[PDB]
This record gives C-alpha cells, sequence and structure tokens, in this order.
C-alpha cells in the first residue's frame, strides 16, 4: 500500500531527460529493445531450471505476451522470465550507475542512431520515446510482487503489489503511451514492428486483440 | 487478505448439486444467462446515472468481455455494470432465499428444461453446468473490490480482493471450467453460442483472442 520513493543516478535521468524530449523519428526501435529484454529474462529462468527444475513451476510457459488497452492509452509487454525483487528493481532499474549510460550520451552527441541504445546496456530507456510513464510490475520467485513506477523524472517509486493480477513470475512492461504515439496500439503497426526487428526470438511471441462480435 | 466464510440457503445448495452433476445436453445456455446477468447490470447502471452522472467516471465505457485463458482453463466473463458490495455479494449470491429456487427445482423434477433456469431468476447457478468453480469479482461504487468463490458446496467464502486486476466498477465471472467442457475456451465455439442466444443486446459484446505472431 505504502510507496517508497529512490532517487535515479544523475546520469540515467539525463539520459531519460534526452530520450523523452527528443524528436527523433525512428521511435518503434522500443519494442525491439523490450523484446530483446523479455528474451534476456526468459533465457535467465531457463538457464536457471537446468540445475534447479522447481523454478518453472510457478508459470511452466515461457512466453512474450503484448496487450494494448486503447481505452487506458496503455501498452503492456509481459514475460514469464525470472523476474526482479524489490531489492533487484532498485539497483537495476535506477539507483546503481549503469554502465554505458553516459557512453550512449557521448555516442548521441557525437551522432549516433538512438537505435545503437541496446549495445550500450541501457536500452530498457527507450520506452520513454513513445511513453511518458511507465510501471514495471515484477514478480521472482524469490520475493513478492512489486510496482516501480517513474515518469522520466529524477526519482522513482517502488510499491509492493496489492492493485494488479497476479504473475505467476516475470515481468509486465505497463507503457503510458504518449497522445502522438497511439498508434502502437493497433495489432497491424504491432505486427508490423515485431516482424521488421524481432524475427529471431526463441519464444513465441503473444498479441492479445479485443474484438467486439458481430 | 483474510476470508470470511458464510453459509448457503439450504435451498441453493440442492440447486447447485442438481445442475453440478446433471448429464444434461445443452449445457451452452449459461453463456445466455451470464449475457443477461451483465446486460441487466449495465442497465441498473445506466438507469441509476440518469439522475447521478458521477457514477459513470469510475468506468465511463459499458460492455460485456468474454476472456478464455485457456493455460488455467478459465473463461471470465466482464461488465462495466453496477457492481456489488461485500454485503450485496453475502445476499444475493447465497445467504438470502432466492424467489424461485425451489420452484425451478420442482418444475425441473415435472420435466422442464434447464433452459428455463433464467424465467425463475436464479440463471447465475447455470454456470456450474460447464464449472466446478466460480470466483465473482465486483467493484461497486460504493464499496472495496471483493472476491466471492463457491465450488457448488454448502459454504462460500468473500475475502477483500488484493490479488486481481483492478475493476474500475463492475463484476467479472471467473469460471475454472470442467476437463470435458474446454470447448467453451475456443473463439468459433464462443461466438457461435452468443450468435445463437444473445442476438439482442444493447451493449457491447468483446471477445478477447490471445494469438501468436507468425
Ligand atoms: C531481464 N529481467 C531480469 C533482470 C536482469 C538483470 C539486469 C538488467 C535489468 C533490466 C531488465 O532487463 C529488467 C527487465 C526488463 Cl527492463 C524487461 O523489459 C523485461 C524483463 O523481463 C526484465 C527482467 O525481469
Ligand atoms: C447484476 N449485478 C448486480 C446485482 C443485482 C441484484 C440482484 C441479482 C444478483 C445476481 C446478479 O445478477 C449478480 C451479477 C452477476 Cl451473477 C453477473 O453474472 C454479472 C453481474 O454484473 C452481476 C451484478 O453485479
Amino acid at each position: 500500500m505504502a510507496s517508497e520513493t529512490f532517487e535515479f543516478q544523475a546520469e540515467i535521468t539525463q539520459l531519460m531527460s534526452l530520450i523523452i524530449n527528443t524528436v527523433y523519428s525512428n521511435k518503434e526501435i522500443f519494442l525491439r529493445e523490450l523484446i530483446s529484454n523479455a528474451s534476456d529474462a526468459l533465457d535467465k529462468i531457463r538457464y536457471k531450471s537446468l540445475s534447479d527444475p522447481k523454478q518453472l513451476e510457478t508459470e511452466p510457459d515461457l512466453f512474450i505476451r503484448i496487450t494494448p488497452k486503447p481505452e487506458q492509452k496503455v501498452l503492456e509487454i509481459r514475460d514469464s522470465g525470472i523476474g526482479m525483487t524489490k531489492a533487484e528493481l532498485i539497483n537495476n532499474l535506477g539507483t546503481i550507475a549503469k554502465s554505458g549510460t553516459k557512453a550512449f550520451m557521448e555516442a548521441l552527441s557525437a551522432g549516433a542512431d538512438v537505435s545503437m541504445i541496446g549495445q550500450f546496456g541501457v536500452g530498457f530507456y527507450s520506452l520513454f520515446l513513445v511513453a511518458d510513464r511507465v510501471q514495471v510490475i515484477s514478480k521472482s520467485n524469490d520475493d513478492e510482487q512489486y510496482i516501480w513506477e517513474s515518469n522520466a523524472g529524477g526519482s522513482f517509486t517502488v510499491t509492493l503489489d496489492e492493485v494488479n493480477e497476479r504473475i505467476g513470475r516475470g515481468t509486465i512492461l505497463r507503457l503510458f503511451l504518449k497522445d502522438d504515439q497511439l498508434e502502437y496500439l493497433e495489432e497491424k503497426r504491432i505486427k508490423e514492428v515485431i516482424k521488421r526487428h524481432s524475427e529471431f526470438v526463441a519464444y513465441p511471441i503473444q498479441l492479445v486483440v479485443t474484438k467486439e462480435v458481430e
């Protein structure tokens, strides 16, 4: 119920401000970045399960699932990967200095394509190209379900999850899309972006479509 | 977190035992019954909003939404209707003697078609034709989100909801389908049942389909 507030490491806030304000054209690369991250999480739970089979029992199916929520202007990207504990959301998503953050900003100033973000290990922050707010909902086998939330400012919140659907195991990236980026709520657009940049994915990519009967 | 246990009124337990054990053929009528109930809830919030417009602001869209969850063997029927308080789930779904329950059982003994269940005002209990367990998740503007749960036995539970997605307003009927009734997880089957028995519905009926990309 009670939210804990944490400060972002200085260089991460600069990077987030850069990306949320950019007039850069090829904004669709955010999906490639989030599918790769999702695929890495799925590799980690699969690799871990080789010597610990019981790790998969909290969520036996290994998948990536994309759910547009047009009514809320939300796009969700779920995976049944390793997930993150409260301590892993705090360290990995904001407080610890990520190797590559300042160097990616340096490559960007020199002329690099924002598309290179994933080679610097900070591809997660590409979501701010299309979203002005994000909730990272995660369930690790080692902890309770938690919500990490950011709006590209200097601080983020972490809250024990008592409001969202139960994840058996994994992470949900809940993107609150910008008014000009509502095209990523469309099935044809989503399918087009997936086929173009995520051809070699070892896990099924599912698209959740809502349709009116007759 | 803590579940409260309540006893069913004697005649409701008889009716539920009757329906969960029946070898009756036309089991698909359960959907017609749940769509009518959903449509009545939607009428009640719409009628109430005529003199109280602010009632619709917790969930402005009026819809019926069917979500098969094949992995869990679950079928969900959501509406953004009036919803029920903790006291309304306890009174309306089990403790208060429903007018028509014993008379429907009397009509059934005499030879009536189970399809008549809705004319006796107890159509909700037709869900036990296809499910051996049910969770009624409901959010009224007047109360918190609660979970009513039954497996056709003599008692039901009511629990404050800290585990499911937030309903803005309305009810979710979460059916845990029987091993022989997993056909109602299929889009073609669901669409066929809706077109045959629910032609005159004033609200959009949405079907949530999950599909693997490429
Ligand atoms: C991949 N992991 C585990 C964390 C692995 C360790 C360090 C990297 C931290 C950043 C992430 O990659 C977190 C994450 C994101 Cl952003 C995602 O979009 C989907 C996921 O499923 C995860 C995740 O739960
Ligand atoms: C219609 N109401 C309000 C309760 C109205 C008063 C008395 C009747 C009680 C039984 C119901 O009909 C409850 C209900 C069911 Cl079972 C349903 O499948 C969908 C709904 O949305 C509701 C609901 O929330």
